[PDB]
């Protein structure tokens, strides 16, 4: 699996997670509501940035980003969430597991782009790893 | 078709159009590139607001917003765009036709919510009509 | 009961609730203290805006707003709170019930002002309903 | 008289009042000069917004806004002011009477647009009524 | 009369004056309307800060602030104003006399808190005296 | 023709051009719509500043600015535009010719005010020439 | 009297007027107190800028600005004000007469600097004339 | 123990608490993570201000602030925390006890500086007491 | 010498020092020019604040501030500086000695206002001491 | 060719391109004038940053940046543009080819600095590649 | 030598001085490093503004600005600096002499543009003289 | 020595240098006082950021940051400074040598993290090297 393919799969994961976290946003229950509600807004606004970043990296490489939701659904490795009620504990557990998935995928992006001498994608992959590793650390602490 | 059903169909249209306009964003060609590129960013940021607005209106009404992309695709009336190259003329024509569709749908939202005495949804529907009518006017002028 | 009378009763409720929520502000206990303390500040600052809005709507209609606390106490439908210690759960339950009361009263304001052809008051009533319905939704979620 | 006709007459009134209030701006006498001078600036900047708002509402409806001063003068119901010296009392009396005129005209705009099912114009008419009713209240108080 | 008692009486005066000055705000007549209207807004926003400051000082001392309007009315030394029409001269005279009252009361707060070694309350009392003495000076000049 | 007369004729031209450019604003057609629409807004906001500047210069000189639209129409040298549809090319050509006219008139203002020793008007005339010469240069480039 | 001499006399007038207007600031009586108090602050902050501007112009010319109050008093043409109570009418009359004096002096600065080919001082003199002529116009209107 | 000695001991406590609270910052566990994490950042940024304030007060008095960590450790009365995992409850209890300690020490600073006639240090001590008393109140409420 | 007398003498010192430091501002020589030039601007802007503060404190006490430069010169204890060339070393030495003078005078203000029970003036005196003691410390370091 | 040599050649290219793009800025013709004019300003402001960045990287490495235009002209690989009239199409083609050149040169900077273990220059080279690749993508789209 | 020729020679001087001052920026030695480094940045950012100003003035006059570095070098009267190490004293001396040169050249620009009746260029020349005369004054003081 | 060990030693160096530079801050002597005083504040605010950055990197790696000053003192390689008086020359020499030390240590962090495939730490190490290399360059210039 080569660089543009990894990016396209990640673009698909970003839009799917943009959606899944909106679900958490709307359907969180319990007294720390304002907190989760606030934090989920910042998270899905991050996914939409990731989505746009990945797409423009694909274009700059000479390839076509994904341009439909059905292609997103075809290419994603993320399970969509159908439940409609959550406490902060359940939401943080879900987001953690997805963060861990993305962390593995950005690690492969980094390593594969290095093998092809694509320095700009390495730098981009390494910047996302830094953000993911920090969020994973924080979420791991929420659950302890 | 009752108020929450109309809202849910519109929520589905917003996410699908959020995606379609990203396509225009990435794939516009020609010398007014910066202009289109800039304008499409403002448009899909509007769809994501519309998406979140509609969802929270659905929740406040006691119902569940849509929480998956496959439900978006099931409920939408919008055709997804598979082409990957455009000039500003082609993009503006597409966006106009979709604006006209939404304008009809928000008109039905307004009228149906009035029949049920749902004043808050009327006000919301009427605010979106004002924005749509202004954008339609402007787009109609781009194409003249 | 006619438009200016409904407004005056609501003006009385706003000042009384401005006070009741200060009580919650000062007397909240437990580890989410900063959260409640912050949120109550935003709530009673909203009541004081509501108080000033209702008063100036009364004046514009040709009538006198209420100008004393004893008239507030005479006209209010809100029970004053004498307790001086609370957790976030108790505070959110109280505020919800009062929000529901105001929501019924703004609904009557809307309907009565429509019967008299007072469009400006309808618009104002409908704007407050939108805010109340959103806050009710959120508070209902805090308690689930 | 139908919706676009009422709007066009109002567009004509806005430009004429934009001018009349500049006259007050320049020609106010007495020790509260800074006050009037300041307030008239805010008033004619409001008329120019009203002028541009009405024009773009006319365009969105499929019709042509007025595009010349002589058409403004043909269609206006406002008497132009030829005097060149005033105290604050004289200025506030003039502006009040014109505000009352506009308030009647926006009331007809609201009612006529309702009869045609033009929701966006109703909302716009109702927003201007709210501003006019507040300014009328204040000006009525200046003169008491 | 000991420190917390003086504070509680002052808390009662602040809410009562918050109300009385709203009356001036709404019911001022004459050509300097914008001025009074503006100044009264800044004054009652000061009383609400004073109200919240005094309450939190009471809490920090281990005691309960007042939490109802009827307790405000029981403890206040301020006469509520029932009239509903004023010129700037009448309003400034009223506010001056109330400022003088508060100045005497904050002087006693300062002296009593010194006798108990309550340095934080002294500093707070002395800060309010500085504000009151400046406002008294200015109001005394309005009336000369 | 003496200084105050030249200023008054220019005041008349500014209001007439304020109007003519609103026409361009509303009635521009073609794909660079956002651009023209944006630029015309900045242009007529400049004319309204010019209008107010000229008027206050007239007042400071001891004379009366023009205070009616019919006096504007009597004194102007600008032809009002009755057409209601344009491309950017047609709009820029129109605005250029009017800029050239104003440039000649501000040159006469400068020279005549110098002959009377009116230094403040010279400085003002010279500042407007600088702005006009820059805009003329730019518009001349649009059409090449 | 040559350029640096005119500047030095003006520097002396600026500091003396800085002081005289502080007197007005502190000692104004009557209900428009806030207005005068505000306006005098802006006026003496202008004199202190004028003072610093004139001084640095003197230095740039190779000469020494005045560096003591007694030299200010020796060189000034302004009468110091010993009274300690005023209404807005008395204050505006005083400031007008001093503005007229400065206007004559800046006119001589302009003409003398022209005779010596000192373009920078001309430009500076002409900028102060513009400010003075505008303030004179406004003050003349306060007194009508 | 004289004024500069009390200040130096407090400087030592501030740096030690700056460190201890970083520990809480990094090692907090549980779902209100964002809250604690946020609040601890604001707390240790306060200690570093206190540290710099105390040091510059010592210098202004003619003495040397502490300039090494080992001198901090020699002079501090605060126990360093070696544990590396906490919930919000444990953190708030720790911070409260340290706040109470500092409150006693600033009380002695105030009283000792009064005995020496050092007014600036009294004012500084009294300002820190106000902040400490407010934070103690809030923390006491977190634990109820 | 009683409180208002001490204040009036200090008002006289502030205006005289405002002037003396302008001299330093204009006439500093050497390579750290920008530094001194910058710092002197901040210093004389402080004196003008001190001047206005002292004056309004005098007024609030029922007395007349000084309103002429000749009264400033009569009452000041500060020697005016006639030299017109300095290095940073000479300027800092001068400013230090004047700071020390003011520090003694504000100490007497504090002590005398305490004897009369004038708490607001004490607080004001103590705030100026804090600023003076900090500046003295810094200037003493410049010269070491 | 070693790291400092590559940097110095790039410094020479940046100043030469800073100049060439000013030419485009001034001499662009056609109706999208504002667009090009705006974009060229942002481009040559980027070259001047690149120029200063490269120079300070050279200095930090122990070597001398280029300090004359004739050394710029000696070392540059960029052809200077002598034509003085362009449409947006011609300008974008020119800038693209130069962007491609710089992209090759920054790729060599990256690879050579890696061979010498100069991590800071690699990071800097990789950051410029990211910017260049994005601009190349966009310009390539302008021309399609 | 006529107006456009003088401007073009000055454009050449601005780019050459932009470069020479970058040299000072990078190569200043000694403890006031931050100061020089800061000041040189502000100076060469001024030259680049001067460069762009002169160029656009040339274009507005109907002529071609210089568009290559070799034309800059051909037309300049400024000696390029080849040294690569300086103290603040050496840098300020260099910049002063170049400021004096530009001051003579802008004086000729002013006088020649007056002879041709080119008012806009006079105003521009006179504005640059004001800036140059102020900087010359300051630099002359650095060296005393 | 492995990655987390290098980070922990650096965390210890950051807190120790945070302290040492406070010493320079407080105890600098001579006329460029404001400069050093300002620069040291920016430097120790950088160390506290470095301290917090290193700590959170340690936590994200699964290890415990240092949480006591005595552990800082145990692990540091930096000599604490006991002197209490300095000129800018002495301070800059000290800070340079410590910057050089940190530069060697961040180089080892980079190389060791590369050997373990820890990309996020490499990126972080390389970002600190860039800052250190720039500061070293500047400090080296201060001392030349
Ligand atoms: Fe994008
Ligand atoms: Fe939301
Ligand atoms: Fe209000
Ligand atoms: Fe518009
Ligand atoms: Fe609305
Ligand atoms: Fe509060
Ligand atoms: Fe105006
Ligand atoms: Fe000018
Ligand atoms: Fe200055
Ligand atoms: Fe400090
Ligand atoms: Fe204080
Ligand atoms: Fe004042
Ligand atoms: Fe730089
Ligand atoms: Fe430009
Ligand atoms: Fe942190
Ligand atoms: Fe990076």
């Amino acid at each position: 699996m080569k660089t543009f393919e990894i990016l396209k799969h990640l673009q698909a994961d970003a839009i799917v997670l943009f959606m899944k976290v909106h679900n958490f946003h709307w359907n969180v229950k319990g007294t720390d509501f304002f907190n989760v509600h606030k934090a989920t807004e910042e998270i899905y606004e991050g996914f939409a940035d990731m989505f746009d970043d990945l797409a423009e990296r694909i274009a700059q490489l000479g390839h076509h980003p994904l341009v439909t939701l059905s292609e997103a659904l075809k290419l994603t490795r993320v399970k969509e969430e159908t439940k409609t009620s959550f406490h902060s504990k359940d939401i943080f557990k879900e987001i953690l597991e997805d963060y861990k998935h993305l962390e593995k995928e950005f690690k492969e992006l980094s390593n594969t782009a290095e093998k092809e001498g694509d320095k700009v994608t390495v730098t981009y992959a390494d910047d996302q790893l830094a953000k993911l590793q920090k969020s994973i650390w924080m979420l791991q602490a929420h659950l302890a």
